């Protein structure tokens, strides 16, 4: 199964409006079109995703690309697999102040909700929504920040210790006693959630506001047991989501884990050996390039002039991507 792609381009930002910047970006179907500001003279390169999603201007215009549409099309889609038996997960990836974050965990307003918060609403309303006795749920949830290689219990900060990443002999890597929360609603859930976002590592450099170089990873344990009065034995299915949000691509070291996941990228898309043990991320996302599980992208764009290089690499990136298949 294919890796599947979208790419969304955001409206200006402060940064951009100081400086007048125009919009280089364009989008039609599934293709979005990128001009050269320096070199207006060449042709505008374009690539082609599943999707190219338009929120350059408001909620107002009948063609903006809103948190509800991104969600219903790959948050929906990863959400069902789930409930197939599928590992998923959905990885934001793009320069800083792209709108990665924007478009994993949003805004808890305006209906401005990204596809964490949204996915997390929709799997207890449809498990609260279940008919059949015989079937029963567990949800449990874990948080965790990767920043410069070190790894942070974003639901437990009353824990300095710099969580080890190991290798388990026959299950695969694991975070070390990373804590794992068991949760029976939205709201308690969402609780976690947003005790777990201020847990996070901030930069003078980024004004106070959330390191550019922290990367999140977002885990629920999804449990489904099947009960029928005959042998009496339930059955059990097991799916773990794993939605990510990344360090800006270019906003024990410190872009270690993004360039690694640049070179695991380019190599898997090649290939159809990986140093997916070159970095945390990569390490603990290994089953999820390559490996068993359904998996999704969602590339941030700027939509000014001035970070074309940043956008054309990103766009670059994407479409790589694009061309990775797991064995599930
Ligand atoms: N689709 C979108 N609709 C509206 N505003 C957006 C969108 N994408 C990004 N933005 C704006 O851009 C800013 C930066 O996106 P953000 O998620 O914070 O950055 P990063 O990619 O570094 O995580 C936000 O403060 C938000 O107001």
């Amino acid at each position: 199964a294919s890796v599947k792609v979208a790419v969304r381009v955001r409206p200006f930002n402060s940064r951009e409006m100081s400086r007048d910047s125009k919009c280089i970006i364009q989008m039609s179907g599934s293709t979005t079109t990128i001009v050269n500001p320096k070199q207006p003279k060449e042709t505008p390169k374009s690539f082609s995703f599943d999707y190219s999603y338009w929120s350059h201007t408001s909620p107002e215009d009948i063609n903006y690309a809103s948190q509800k549409q991104v969600y219903r099309d790959i948050g929906e889609e990863m959400l069902q697999h789930a409930f197939e038996g599928y590992n998923v997960c959905i990885f934001a990836y793009g320069q800083t102040g792209a709108g990665k974050s924007y478009t994993m965990m949003g805004k808890q307003e305006k209906d401005q909700q990204g596809i964490i918060p949204q996915l997390c609403e929709d799997l207890f309303s449809r498990i609260n929504d279940t008919t059949n006795d015989n079937m029963s749920y567990s949800v449990e949830v874990s948080y965790m920040e990767i920043y410069c290689e070190r790894v942070r219990d974003l639901l437990n900060p009353k824990n300095k210790g710099n969580l080890r990443v190991r290798e388990h002999p026959l299950l695969g890597p694991y975070v070390e006693d990373l804590s794992k929360l068991a949760v029976t609603s939205y709201n308690d859930i969402q609780d976690l959630m947003d005790s777990g976002n201020k847990p996070r590592t901030v930069a003078a450099t980024n004004m106070n506001e959330t390191s550019s170089r922290s990367h999140a990873v977002f885990n629920i344990i999804f449990t489904q047991k099947r009960h029928d009065a005959e042998t009496n034995i339930t059955t059990e299915k097991v799916s773990k989501i794993s939605l990510v949000d990344l360090a800006g691509s270019e906003r024990a070291n410190i872009n270690k884990s993004l360039t690694t996941l640049g070179k695991v990228i380019s190599a898997l898309a090649e290939m159809d050996f990986i140093p997916y043990r070159d970095s945390v991320l990569t390490w603990l996302l290994r089953e999820n390039l390559g490996g068993n599980s359904r998996t999704a992208m969602v590339a941030a764009l700027s939509p000014a002039d001035i970070n074309y290089d940043e956008t054309l690499s990103t766009l670059r990136y994407a479409d790589r991507a694009k061309q990775i298949r797991n064995t599930v």
